[PDB]
């Protein structure tokens, strides 16, 4: 699929520039789950460059789709800056802001139109992930008074698409039964074919209780399972607490625990990791043929297009981008075809 | 207040009796909350000797209507228990668990007939109260697919009703947007004019953050404001810790938090317990003009159904339960409109 990114990007452009914007339906790993559970803290481990805003209260408005591409410099790119390249992540991080403000339109209001990142790294695997906003039942501020249902909209716009992973996020210091990451998962995905439970927060469990029942998948089982992870603690974000550090934390907690240690290695951040990266591989893999009907129904209807051009004769002026948006398009979803089997 | 407590109880009594509570409109404050909020834990305080089932997961799964009334020795009753009375508070807590289990059985699931509860003492407020189970969002057990209504349902009976006063909990280890307590006390009482919140397990939150906000009645004001509370941890109860040390534990945790001590005076369980009982007593004068107007139209009604069963059944001339229970709703609110000059 790394192989075929290079060209599906060309193509989204294509028909971005005609203001178009293609379902590809490329796969991809969205988090849902309630307000701060912890899902922006889950995504950042995929990239370790702090720039995805994290925090309590509502700090997550609108949909961020993540692209890491594995490439040999670090470098980032924002669709809706077109032409610039971002070295700076710290840059990267207001941006997320500014943009968020810009659409937005409000102090605590969401929007659902997607902020569309790339970020190219030697440090990154392959893939998309979606981070959204977490549900909430009552507005606070200048928020809509159906800022739930709002909310809710916004994420099942990406979770019903057949080709969207569901990182199901709960926070261990809830009861599961409250989870409203389940509820939308079983909603939109009955069989579990693609929910992976993520239970966060377990350092935060009122002493004397634990969640064995919930990551020994008895009390409310996926097929997936769960996993459970341990991310940074506010003062340890405010204190520029590491990765490294909140790894190896992470681990000895797990290590450690009395209802827990048995289960320990396939508990974790790098486990979630490796088993998130499987099961998209998984998806992929069974997913590719669906792709690439839909690339060569897009070509024929291209190709009868193109075959009636002779678009510009007269000299260099007679700009035509429609034109050359089409070719552009035309070529992508041949290369593509070659490459996708 | 003006001591009617008694009167109002035995009218209580004798429409519980017959589950026919639909037809009263009586004071008294009901728990609502999400799953595992600490309702139970705030509404036993108001006692200070542990008697009600408290826990992670799902422990309270049907109401229980408890009668508070002062008296110079301690002991408790039960509707369904005729003529026992308990003075060992862990045989309370055993009966109200035996009897939750003898109509819900041991599989998760609810009922929403109500254990009908009164506990005499030295120590209480004269007033009822109404423990619930919490809200949730997703089955588990055995308990069908449409329990997070069945919950909500169950909870909206007590709380739709005008003499109802709300005590709206919500965990301070969840943002409050997210707060169940909160949406539902909205839809009934949108003013908040018979809501208060309370926001229990402020010493859980993660390092770094605090609900200064929350606690000064910013983040999401309510008309009657926000009190905290610090009740038990499941380590606590399995310790055998008791109430009287939680209560000095909970004090100073307020006076020593750098972000509540401002707040101290109007914080704590003994705090929560003074204003609540200032609420009803303010609504019980304003409510009462209309409470008699009610309680003379049902005596009117009951006279008439005893006169309507006669015809019904002419009879052998002897005693059927009917006419008894028919009888004690009748003598109940003779007695109450007595006292209600
Ligand atoms: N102690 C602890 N704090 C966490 C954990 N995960 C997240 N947090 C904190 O919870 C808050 C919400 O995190 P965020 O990732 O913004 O959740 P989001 O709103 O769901 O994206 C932040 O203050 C994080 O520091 C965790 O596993 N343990
Ligand atoms: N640490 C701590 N634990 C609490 C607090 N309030 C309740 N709990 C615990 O939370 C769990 C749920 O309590 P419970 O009263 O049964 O809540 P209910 O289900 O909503 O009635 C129990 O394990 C309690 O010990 C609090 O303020 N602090
Ligand atoms: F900031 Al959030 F869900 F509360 F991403
Ligand atoms: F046991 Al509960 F709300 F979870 F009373
Ligand atoms: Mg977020
Ligand atoms: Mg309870
Ligand atoms: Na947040
Ligand atoms: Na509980």
């Amino acid at each position: 699929m790394e192989d075929l990114i290079p060209l599906v990007n060309r193509l989204q452009d294509a028909f971005s520039a005609i203001g178009q914007n293609a379902d590809l339906d490329l796969p991809q790993i969205a988090v849902v789950g309630g307000q701060s559970a912890g899902k922006s803290s889950v995504l950042e481990n995929f990239v370790g460059r702090d720039f995805l805003p994290r925090g309590s209260g509502i700090v997550t408005r609108r949909p961020l789709v993540l692209q890491l591409v594995n490439a040999t410099t670090e470098y980032a790119e924002f669709l809706h800056c077109k032409g610039k390249k971002f070295t700076d992540f710290e840059e990267v991080r207001l941006e997320i802001e500014a943009e968020t403000d810009r659409v937005t339109g409000t102090n605590k209001g969401i929007s659902p139109v997607p902020i569309n990142l790339r970020v190219y790294s030697p440090h990154v695997l392959n893939l998309t992930l979606v981070d959204l906003p977490g549900m909430t039942k009552v507005p606070v501020g200048d928020q809509p008074p159906d800022i739930e249902f709002q909310i809710r909209d916004m994420l099942m716009q990406f979770v019903t698409k057949e080709n969207c992973l569901i990182l199901a996020v709960s926070p261990a210091n809830s009861d599961l039964a409250n989870s409203d990451a389940l509820k939308v998962a079983k909603e939109v995905d009955p069989q579990g074919q693609r929910t992976i439970g993520v239970i966060t927060k377990l350092d935060l469990m009122d002493e004397g209780t634990d969640a064995r029942d919930v990551l020994e998948n008895k009390l409310l089982p996926l097929r997936r399972g769960y996993i459970g992870v341990v991310n940074r603690s506010q003062k340890d974000i405010d204190g520029k607490k590491d990765i490294t550090a909140a790894l190896a934390a992470e681990r000895k907690f797990f290590l450690s625990h009395p209802s827990y240690r048995h289960l320990a290695d396939r508990m974790g951040t790098p486990y979630l990791q490796k088993v998130l990266n499987q099961q998209l591989t998984n998806h992929i893999r069974d997913t590719l043929p669906g792709l690439r009907n839909k690339l060569q129904s897009q070509l024929l209807s291209i190709e009868k297009e193109v075959e009636e051009y002779k678009n510009f004769r007269p000299d260099k002026h007679g700009t035509d981008s429609r034109v050359d948006e089409m070719l552009r398009m035309y070529h992508a979803l041949k290369e593509a075809l070659s490459i996708i089997g």
